[PDB]
Protein backbone atom coordinates (compact mmCIF):
# COMPACT_ATOMS: atom_id res chain seq x y z
CA UNK A 1 0.00 0.00 0.00
CA UNK A 2 1.45 3.70 -1.54
CA UNK A 3 -0.29 6.85 -2.93
CA UNK A 4 1.23 9.62 -4.87
CA UNK A 5 -1.50 12.19 -5.10
CA UNK A 6 1.37 13.75 -7.24
CA UNK A 7 0.10 11.13 -9.89
CA UNK A 8 -3.67 11.71 -9.41
CA UNK A 9 -2.96 15.57 -9.94
CA UNK A 10 -4.24 17.01 -6.67
CA UNK A 11 -0.92 18.70 -6.32
CA UNK A 12 0.30 21.83 -7.82
CA UNK A 13 3.94 22.89 -8.65
CA UNK A 14 6.56 23.25 -5.93
CA UNK A 15 6.57 27.25 -4.39
CA UNK A 16 8.94 29.11 -3.01
CA UNK A 17 9.09 31.37 0.38
CA UNK A 18 11.22 33.60 -0.95
CA UNK A 19 12.48 35.55 2.55
CA UNK A 20 9.20 35.00 4.68
CA UNK A 21 9.13 32.16 7.21
CA UNK A 22 5.86 31.24 5.83
CA UNK A 23 5.85 27.27 5.95
CA UNK A 24 2.75 26.69 7.46
CA UNK A 25 1.04 28.97 4.82
CA UNK A 26 2.24 26.76 1.94
CA UNK A 27 1.40 24.02 3.83
CA UNK A 28 -2.08 24.68 4.75
CA UNK A 29 -2.60 25.96 1.35
CA UNK A 30 -1.32 22.47 -0.27
CA UNK A 31 -3.79 20.94 2.04
CA UNK A 32 -6.82 22.93 0.72
CA UNK A 33 -5.75 22.62 -2.97
CA UNK A 34 -5.73 18.54 -2.37
CA UNK A 35 -9.30 19.32 -1.43
CA UNK A 36 -10.45 21.70 -3.72
CA UNK A 37 -9.20 19.25 -6.54
CA UNK A 38 -11.05 15.86 -4.78
CA UNK A 39 -14.14 18.39 -4.45
CA UNK A 40 -14.16 19.83 -7.67
CA UNK A 41 -11.62 18.45 -10.41
CA UNK A 42 -10.12 21.69 -10.95
CA UNK A 43 -6.66 21.95 -9.71
CA UNK A 44 -5.34 25.46 -9.18
CA UNK A 45 -2.86 27.40 -6.56
CA UNK A 46 -4.89 29.03 -3.51
CA UNK A 47 -3.18 32.20 -1.45
CA UNK A 48 -0.64 31.74 0.52
CA UNK A 49 -0.21 35.74 1.12
CA UNK A 50 -4.11 36.03 2.46
CA UNK A 51 -3.09 33.77 5.18
CA UNK A 52 0.25 35.46 5.84
CA UNK A 53 -1.88 38.76 5.72
CA UNK A 54 -4.63 37.61 7.76
CA UNK A 55 -4.24 34.81 10.33
CA UNK A 56 -4.27 36.77 13.33
CA UNK A 57 -3.30 34.08 15.68
CA UNK A 58 -0.46 33.73 13.49
CA UNK A 59 2.68 35.61 13.20
CA UNK A 60 2.88 36.02 9.44
CA UNK A 61 6.40 35.57 8.55
CA UNK A 62 7.58 34.98 11.64
CA UNK A 63 5.81 31.23 11.97
CA UNK A 64 2.47 29.53 12.58
CA UNK A 65 -0.20 27.07 12.75
CA UNK A 66 -2.25 24.99 10.18
CA UNK A 67 -4.84 24.47 12.26
CA UNK A 68 -5.25 28.29 12.99
CA UNK A 69 -5.57 28.94 8.98
CA UNK A 70 -8.06 26.44 8.61
CA UNK A 71 -10.26 27.85 11.54
CA UNK A 72 -9.43 31.37 9.66
CA UNK A 73 -10.38 29.79 6.66
CA UNK A 74 -13.69 27.99 7.67
CA UNK A 75 -15.09 31.54 9.84
CA UNK A 76 -13.84 34.08 6.91
CA UNK A 77 -16.35 32.24 4.05
CA UNK A 78 -13.02 31.19 2.28
CA UNK A 79 -9.40 31.42 0.75
CA UNK A 80 -8.72 33.70 -2.40
CA UNK A 81 -6.45 32.33 -5.36
CA UNK A 82 -2.96 32.33 -5.46
CA UNK A 83 -3.95 34.81 -9.06
CA UNK A 84 -6.45 37.24 -7.00
CA UNK A 85 -4.23 37.49 -4.05
CA UNK A 86 -0.50 36.68 -5.16
CA UNK A 87 2.29 36.05 -3.02
CA UNK A 88 5.08 39.10 -1.83
CA UNK A 89 7.03 37.52 0.09
CA UNK A 90 6.09 40.06 2.92
CA UNK A 91 3.42 40.29 5.51
CA UNK A 92 1.26 43.17 4.33
CA UNK A 93 -2.58 44.41 5.38
CA UNK A 94 -5.36 42.12 5.62
CA UNK A 95 -7.06 42.89 1.92
CA UNK A 96 -10.42 41.94 1.37
CA UNK A 97 -11.47 40.86 -2.38
CA UNK A 98 -15.15 40.48 -3.16
CA UNK A 99 -14.60 37.94 -6.31
CA UNK A 100 -11.52 36.38 -4.84
CA UNK A 101 -12.41 32.77 -3.15
CA UNK A 102 -11.23 29.73 -4.42
CA UNK A 103 -11.84 27.28 -1.93
CA UNK A 104 -13.52 26.92 1.36
CA UNK A 105 -13.26 25.35 4.77
CA UNK A 106 -15.74 23.93 7.17
CA UNK A 107 -12.67 23.37 10.01
CA UNK A 108 -10.32 20.22 10.07
CA UNK A 109 -9.39 17.23 12.30
CA UNK A 110 -6.05 16.43 13.72
CA UNK A 111 -4.08 13.25 13.58
CA UNK A 112 -3.64 11.60 16.55
CA UNK A 113 0.08 12.79 18.00
CA UNK A 114 2.46 10.50 16.77
CA UNK A 115 0.25 7.95 15.20
CA UNK A 116 2.53 7.45 11.92
CA UNK A 117 -0.77 4.60 11.18
CA UNK A 118 -3.22 7.62 11.80
CA UNK A 119 -0.99 10.04 9.55
CA UNK A 120 -1.20 6.81 6.78
CA UNK A 121 -4.95 6.46 6.89
CA UNK A 122 -5.39 9.81 7.04
CA UNK A 123 -3.66 10.08 3.62
CA UNK A 124 -5.02 7.46 2.24
CA UNK A 125 -8.82 8.42 3.05
CA UNK A 126 -8.46 12.54 2.74
CA UNK A 127 -5.48 13.61 0.15
CA UNK A 128 -2.62 15.66 1.49
CA UNK A 129 -1.89 15.86 4.98
CA UNK A 130 -0.23 19.12 6.45
CA UNK A 131 2.38 18.32 9.03
CA UNK A 132 5.23 20.02 11.40
CA UNK A 133 8.31 18.21 11.39
CA UNK A 134 12.53 19.44 12.86
CA UNK A 135 13.59 21.04 9.91
CA UNK A 136 16.66 21.96 11.66
CA UNK A 137 19.29 19.81 10.66
CA UNK A 138 22.36 20.05 7.73
CA UNK A 139 21.05 16.94 6.59
CA UNK A 140 17.92 18.11 5.86
CA UNK A 141 18.44 21.22 4.77
CA UNK A 142 20.86 19.68 2.53
CA UNK A 143 18.72 15.97 1.94
CA UNK A 144 19.45 15.21 -2.19
CA UNK A 145 18.04 12.05 -2.83
CA UNK A 146 17.07 8.43 -0.89
CA UNK A 147 15.02 7.93 1.90
CA UNK A 148 15.51 10.71 4.42
CA UNK A 149 16.90 9.58 8.11
CA UNK A 150 18.97 10.83 10.92
CA UNK A 151 18.88 10.08 14.76
CA UNK A 152 19.73 13.61 15.95
CA UNK A 153 16.15 14.47 14.25
CA UNK A 154 13.78 16.03 17.05
CA UNK A 155 10.65 15.19 17.05
CA UNK A 156 9.99 17.54 20.21
CA UNK A 157 11.38 20.50 18.36
CA UNK A 158 9.00 21.18 15.47
CA UNK A 159 10.14 24.16 13.29
CA UNK A 160 8.71 23.39 9.70
CA UNK A 161 5.69 22.82 7.98
CA UNK A 162 4.96 20.50 4.79
CA UNK A 163 2.92 18.81 2.75
CA UNK A 164 2.58 14.96 3.06
CA UNK A 165 1.27 14.20 -0.37
CA UNK A 166 1.72 9.90 -0.20
CA UNK A 167 3.88 7.45 1.05
CA UNK A 168 5.54 4.02 -0.42
CA UNK A 169 8.88 2.09 0.01
CA UNK A 170 12.01 2.96 -1.46
CA UNK A 171 14.81 0.11 -1.85
CA UNK A 172 12.96 -1.81 1.29
CA UNK A 173 12.61 2.08 3.16
CA UNK A 174 8.95 2.82 4.12
CA UNK A 175 8.92 6.72 3.50
CA UNK A 176 6.32 9.87 3.67
CA UNK A 177 6.63 11.50 0.09
CA UNK A 178 6.65 15.71 1.47
CA UNK A 179 6.28 18.59 -0.72
CA UNK A 180 8.32 21.37 0.68
CA UNK A 181 8.24 24.96 -0.35
CA UNK A 182 11.40 26.29 -0.99
CA UNK A 183 11.61 26.07 -4.64
CA UNK A 184 12.45 23.49 -7.08
CA UNK A 185 16.58 23.71 -6.32
CA UNK A 186 15.85 22.10 -2.59
CA UNK A 187 16.11 18.75 -2.14
CA UNK A 188 14.67 16.38 -5.70
CA UNK A 189 12.91 18.74 -7.39
CA UNK A 190 11.64 20.42 -4.24
CA UNK A 191 10.50 16.96 -2.42
CA UNK A 192 12.22 14.98 0.12
CA UNK A 193 11.56 11.35 1.08
CA UNK A 194 11.30 10.89 4.26
CA UNK A 195 11.82 8.14 7.30
CA UNK A 196 7.98 5.91 7.52
CA UNK A 197 7.24 3.65 10.87
CA UNK A 198 10.90 4.98 11.94
CA UNK A 199 9.85 5.64 15.04
CA UNK A 200 8.06 9.04 13.96
CA UNK A 201 11.59 10.59 12.81
CA UNK A 202 11.78 14.41 12.76
CA UNK A 203 8.48 13.96 14.43
CA UNK A 204 6.46 13.84 11.13
CA UNK A 205 3.10 12.72 12.97
CA UNK A 206 3.25 15.33 16.21
CA UNK A 207 1.14 17.93 14.36
CA UNK A 208 -0.81 16.43 11.60
CA UNK A 209 -3.92 17.86 10.38
CA UNK A 210 -6.02 18.37 7.12
CA UNK A 211 -9.16 20.63 6.69
CA UNK A 212 -12.77 19.40 6.12
CA UNK A 213 -13.97 20.34 3.07
C1 LIG B 1 8.23 27.55 8.53
O1 LIG B 1 8.76 28.30 7.47
C2 LIG B 1 8.18 28.44 9.80
C3 LIG B 1 9.48 29.29 9.85
C4 LIG B 1 9.51 30.16 11.13
C5 LIG B 1 10.99 30.40 11.58
C6 LIG B 1 11.49 31.74 11.02
N1 LIG B 1 8.15 27.58 10.99
C7 LIG B 1 7.02 27.41 11.68
O2 LIG B 1 6.05 28.09 11.42
O3 LIG B 1 6.95 26.50 12.65
C8 LIG B 1 5.67 26.44 13.29
C9 LIG B 1 5.83 26.74 14.82
C10 LIG B 1 6.44 28.14 15.05
C11 LIG B 1 7.83 28.30 15.11
C12 LIG B 1 8.37 29.56 15.32
C13 LIG B 1 7.54 30.65 15.48
C14 LIG B 1 6.16 30.50 15.42
C15 LIG B 1 5.61 29.24 15.21
C16 LIG B 1 5.11 24.99 13.15
C17 LIG B 1 4.67 24.72 11.72
C18 LIG B 1 6.20 24.00 13.53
Amino acid sequence: DSVDYRKKGYVTPVKNQGQCGSCWAFSSVGALEGQLKKKTGKLLNLSPQNLVDCVSENDGCGGGYMTNAFQYVQKNRGIDSEDAYPYVGQEESCMYNPTGKAAKCRGYREIPEGNEKALKRAVARVGPVSVAIDASLTSFQFYSKGVYYDESCNSDNLNHAVLAVGYGIQKGNKHWIIKNSWGENWGNKGYILMARNKNNACGIANLASFPKM
